[PDB]
């Protein structure tokens, strides 16, 4: 029904407004200039980062560590603190996902460890674009010719987020549209454990029908903009695959690296 | 006017009804003996608990977890699970109480945050009997006995609710009550850190006087019924600070620490 769905979609904004602090309407301001608060910083090679990081004098010390390394490795731990912020408010926001709650709690679990990932790089697209992405909470824009030429790994760790940024940033989606899709992704039938398919299959399409709609009535002239969307969703399990490998080569070519507790735990038998 | 009022009373049942599928006339049927046809499964000690625990997994995986642990734990989690799962139920509720949504965004948070516990309690009464619960939607039956037999921490945890619900059932609610006394308990001016305390309250105002006439109109031979019900609220402000005291105790003796993502980071300033 029309009316249920449109009350889906206006829940499912709500808690998503709740639940993740920085949103792209808010990001695009700040990317734009249009907000008028606080310029970013920016961070576009080594002197601009040692000044940026160190920038705290007004601007207090992030709850994120200090730092005692290299700067590849140092970019490294934020993104991970970063990630590490991120995967909470999702969990959050999969909450108020109806339907969710009333799962096995397995599959909560499973649902979740799968994806986040896919999660944190759609919603990292609204905070970048060509040239580079806002951190620490919309303060700094660090460009993309940085994070690219960080060495060998590292670099490459990178540049993928952003040519997926640039094409999915094309489609134009806004929060109320992220909303929608990012639930989608949650409750992905296909993931590898789940002890009962259907019911999470039968909320899926609960909320494909919420997107389509959502789109029809957000993006009246977008042409196919429903199927265009749901094909990024291959482009963000390729983001994933290759970011789990080029972990592989990290554990080769550094030394004590470890990964946080929380993201340990997803990347445990990750596919 | 009446009729505004009681139209109101009409709304939120209605809201309450779709909310909240297993309602008190259904609980107190089951409690009794209606329609005898689905007698629940009664847990009575810990043989008939995992006699019936594999019995809600015997037809298929969809528990809330499964034997590998403490049993007082592992009745304890499944506590966190349900409640977890309520407190989705009351978000939903909250949004069909005139005003709620239009409140500012963060006040809505810090409303159900604190009021949530208070809900969940109150509700847990029309579940009970004065010698047991009914879990699973109905499907089971856990005797206050064993549930007061868990070792020393975890049996302490359930009694206090088992006394309030005596108390609280003599009042004689029923469901079109209900509704309307949840509504007076979210739309509390005084949880910490409410930004707009004004128009929380003169919604609060509204809904005592909608409270008060279903009372004197739904009980007229019960004196002073609405006065009685708004004292009953000391006592679950007392029966909260005294559930999240011992949530204190808890965190800090015990090794089981896989919880919910929910009431944990929901507790904040939590008396
Ligand atoms: C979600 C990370 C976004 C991000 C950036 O986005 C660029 C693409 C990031 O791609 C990621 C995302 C997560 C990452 C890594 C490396 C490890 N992780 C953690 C994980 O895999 O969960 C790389 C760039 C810089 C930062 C920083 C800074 F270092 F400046 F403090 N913090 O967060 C950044
Ligand atoms: C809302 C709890 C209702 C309840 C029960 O009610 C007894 C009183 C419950 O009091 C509470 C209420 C909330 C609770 C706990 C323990 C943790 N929480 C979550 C929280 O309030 O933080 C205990 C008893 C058993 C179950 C079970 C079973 F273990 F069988 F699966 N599920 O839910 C039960």
């Amino acid at each position: 029904e029309s009316a249920d769905l449109r009350a889906l979609a206006k829940h499912l904004y709500d808690s998503y407004i709740k639940s993740f602090p920085l949103t792209k309407a808010k990001a695009r301001a700040i990317l734009t200039g249009k907000t008028t608060d606080k310029s970013p910083f920016v961070i576009y090679d080594m002197n601009s980062l040692m000044m940026g990081e160190d920038k705290i004098k007004f601007k207090h010390i992030t709850p994120l560590q200090e730092q005692s390394k290299e700067v590849a490795i140092r970019i490294f731990q934020g993104c991970q603190f970063r990630s590490v912020e991120a995967v909470q408010e999702i969990t959050e926001y999969a909450k108020s996902i109806p339907g969710f709650v009333n799962l096995d709690l397995n599959d909560q679990v499973t649902l979740l460890k799968y994806g986040v990932h896919e999660i944190i790089y759609t919603m990292l697209a609204s905070l970048m674009n060509k040239d580079g992405v806002l951190i620490s909470e919309g303060q700094g824009f660090m460009t993309r010719e940085f994070l690219k030429s960080l060495r060998k790994p590292f670099g490459d760790f990178m540049e993928p987020k952003f040519e997926f940024a640039v094409k999915f940033n094309a489609l134009e989606l806004d929060d109320s549209d992220l909303a929608i899709f990012i639930a989608v992704i949650i409750l992905s039938g296909d993931r590898p454990g789940l002890l009962n398919v259907k019911p999470i299959e039968d909320i899926q399409d609960n909320l494909l029908q919420a997107l389509e709609l959502q789109l029809k009535l957000n993006h009246p002239e977008s042409s196919q903009l429903f199927a265009k969307l749901l094909q990024k969703m291959t482009d963000l399990r390729q983001i994933v695959t290759e970011h789990v490998q080029l972990l592989q080569v990290i554990k080769k070519t550094e030394t004590d690296m470890s990964l946080h507790p929380l993201l340990q735990e997803i990347y445990k038998d990750l596919y």
